[PDB]
This record gives structure tokens, C-alpha cells and sequence, in this order.
């Protein structure tokens, strides 16, 4: 409640897409998730739904954010705060409110908070090839993604003060647990095109068929009934967490460049270690001695981001994000200068 002024000023216009997350990072001293989490959870009313105190929520945000590695350029507390901001923005849209339930809103915001907890600044492929403790523990199968969700519940339910899922019905927690686990696992790279294609085939293509008929009152209930099913709601949640996780190319110009620099620097750390130890180089293009950052972002946007956000835009309607995506794509093209 009694928040200091710079951090209060940093979280002024938080409902808007244009948001200075790096000012909040600098203001909070690499503790943006606890301050942004408290406001976002209070605005939606998470602890009113979950039945918990503010002290229970603060201890949960404290222990979670502590396990985020500050030494990592990209995968740190500030990334999850940005993903939590992206998640809350999509939940606030007219399409998502009428489609999803309050249990899904809570599942999304909690998942966004924990989705990269205890990230070692290294990919799944690095851990499997190196033979890391988690690679052996999870059998080279969603090594990081399973560790993020597992460790999050270990820290939450393990301690009594940190447990936000204390005063809940066994059925409500069981449903909410499965919802969070699914969204955290859906962020995995290998399952990208599977989750994108299912969103197009099961939601967008049927919805395009029904919208061609008209705006009839009976037709809206057919659209509502179809989208609100347990299967399609899960596919929307899978798509929402995936877009929110990689929303940095659809941000304002100065924020887009900063996120690109961090994730690039993180891959160069991995590439130097792989060459030193004598491991198989999984990302040869991302080497500090050879990598064009502008050209790499153009490759990244064309392969993954363009088609994903196109489908997501068709469903939700996101004029700000696609306008930023166009401006940032043209900016990287301008930096060639040859
Ligand atoms: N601007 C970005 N560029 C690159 Cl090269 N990687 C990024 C970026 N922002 C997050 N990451 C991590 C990531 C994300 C990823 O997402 C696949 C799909 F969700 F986009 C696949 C592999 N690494
Ligand atoms: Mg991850
Ligand atoms: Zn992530």
C-alpha cells in the first residue's frame, strides 16, 4: 500500500501497452515483479478469489522473485514482470473477458509470474548435451519448462507463509494447478508450431465461418458456446501465454531494442561456454564475433512472430501491437545501410 514515489510513478499507466518496464527495473533495484505483481493481483482481485492475505501474497512474490537469477541478461525478474504486464493486457481485452472465466484469469497471471523461475541463462539443448542435473532429472524432455513449474509449487506449498493456495477447495486447487502447469509447459520451443496450428484450426477457422453468416443474436450464442468449452479455453490460454512470453517485438521502439540486446547477449554467453568446454554448438549463428543482431531479429520475426501474432490479432484485435511490430521490423531493415 505505502509504495515509494519513483516506483509509484513507474506503475502509473500500467493498463496501457506503452509501459516503461526498465524504469520500473531501475526504480525497484531489480525487484519489479513484487511491486507490479501486487498491483496487478489487486486490480484483478486474485487473493479475494484465492482467499489469502496481503502478507501471504508478498511472501509468495518475495520467494519467487529471489529465485530469478539477476545475473542473467534476459531471463530475470524483469522479464516475468513484462510477461505479466503482457498477460494482464490480453486478459483486459473484450474478446478474452467474454471468452475466459475468472479461474482462467487467475491461472494466467500466476503462470506468467512463475514461467521462467530459476532460469540458468541457458537453453534446454545446452543442459541435455552438457548432461546437467535437471536434464537427467527430467530425461531431456521439457527440462527447463518442467523445472519452472515444479520448483514454483515447491516454494509455494512447501512453506506455510508462502502458500497462496492455502484456503481453497481441493477441486478448485486441482483445476487451477492443472491450468497453471499447462500454460508453463506450453511456452516450450519444440511445441511452437503445434500450439499455433491448433489455435488456427480449432478457433480462428471455425470463428471465420460463423462470422460470415452475420451478427445475429442466435449466432452469437453459437460462437460463445463453441469458444467457452474446456478444450478451446485451454488453446486460448496456450496462445495467450505464448504471445505474452515473446511480446517484445510488439513493444515501443526503445523497449524492443533493449529486449533484443539482452537475449542476444545471453546466447553469446552460452556460445562461448560451449566452445570452451567442447560441446556441440546448437546456436552457431548467435556468436558475439559473427552475429548481426538486426538481421537475426528479422529472421526471428519472419519465422515465429509474424504468423503467431497474426492469428492472435485476428482473434483478439490488437492494433497497437501490430503497428509496433511493423515499425520495429522496418527499423531493423533500415540498420543494414548497405
Ligand atoms: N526477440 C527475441 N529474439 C530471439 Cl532470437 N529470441 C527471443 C526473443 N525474445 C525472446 N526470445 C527467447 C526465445 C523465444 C522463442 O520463442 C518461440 C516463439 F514463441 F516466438 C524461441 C527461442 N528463444
Ligand atoms: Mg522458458
Ligand atoms: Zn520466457
Amino acid at each position: 500500500d505505502d509504495v515509494p514515489p519513483r516506483i509509484a510513478r513507474a506503475m502509473e499507466n500500467e493498463e496501457y501497452w506503452d509501459f516503461d518496464i526498465f524504469e520500473l527495473e531501475a526504480a525497484t533495484h531489480n525487484r519489479p515483479l513484487i511491486y507490479l505483481g501486487l498491483k496487478m493481483f489487486a486490480r484483478f482481485g486474485i487473493c479475494e478469489f484465492l482467499h489469502c492475505s496481503e502478507s501471504t501474497l508478498r511472501s509468495w512474490l518475495q520467494i519467487i522473485e529471489a529465485n530469478y537469477h539477476s545475473s542473467n541478461p534476459y531471463h530475470n525478474s524483469t522479464h516475468s514482470a513484462d510477461v505479466l504486464h503482457a498477460t494482464a493486457y490480453f486478459l483486459s481485452k473484450e474478446r478474452i473477458k467474454e471468452t475466459l472465466d475468472p479461474i482462467d484469469e487467475v491461472a494466467a497471471l500466476i503462470a506468467a509470474t512463475i514461467h521462467d523461475v530459476d532460469h540458468p541463462g541457458r537453453t534446454n539443448s545446452f543442459l541435455c548435451n552438457a548432461g546437467s542435473e535437471l536434464a537427467i532429472l527430467y530425461n531431456d524432455t521439457a527440462v527447463l519448462e518442467s523445472h519452472h513449474a515444479a520448483l514454483a509449487f515447491q516454494l509455494t506449498t512447501g512453506d506455510d507463509k508462502c502458500n497462496i493456495f492455502k484456503n481453497m477447495e481441493r477441486n478448485d486447487y486441482r483445476t487451477l494447478r492443472q491450468g497453471i502447469i499447462d500454460m508453463v509447459l506450453a511456452t516450450e520451443m519444440t511445441k511452437h508450431f503445434e500450439h499455433v496450428n491448433k489455435f488456427v484450426n480449432s478457433i480462428n477457422k471455425p470463428l471465420a465461418t460463423l462470422e460470415e453468416n452475420g451478427e445475429t443474436d442466435k449466432n452469437q450464442e453459437v460462437i460463445n458456446t463453441m469458444l467457452r468449452t474446456p478444450e478451446n479455453r485451454t488453446l486460448i490460454k496456450r496462445m495467450l501465454i505464448k504471445c505474452a512470453d515473446v511480446s517484445n517485438p510488439c513493444r515501443p521502439l526503445q523497449y524492443c531494442i533493449e529486449w533484443a540486446a539482452r537475449i542476444s547477449e545471453e546466447y553469446f554467453s552460452q556460445t562461448d561456454e560451449e566452445k570452451q568446454q567442447g560441446l556441440p554448438v546448437v546456436m552457431p549463428v548467435f556468436d558475439r564475433n559473427t552475429c548481426s543482431i538486426p538481421k537475426s531479429q528479422i529472421s526471428f520475426i519472419d519465422y515465429f512472430i509474424t504468423d503467431m501474432f497474426d492469428a492472435w490479432d485476428a482473434f483478439v484485435d490488437l492494433p497497437d501491437l501490430m503497428q509496433h511490430l511493423d515499425n520495429n521490423f522496418k527499423y531493423w531493415k533500415g540498420l543494414d545501410e548497405m
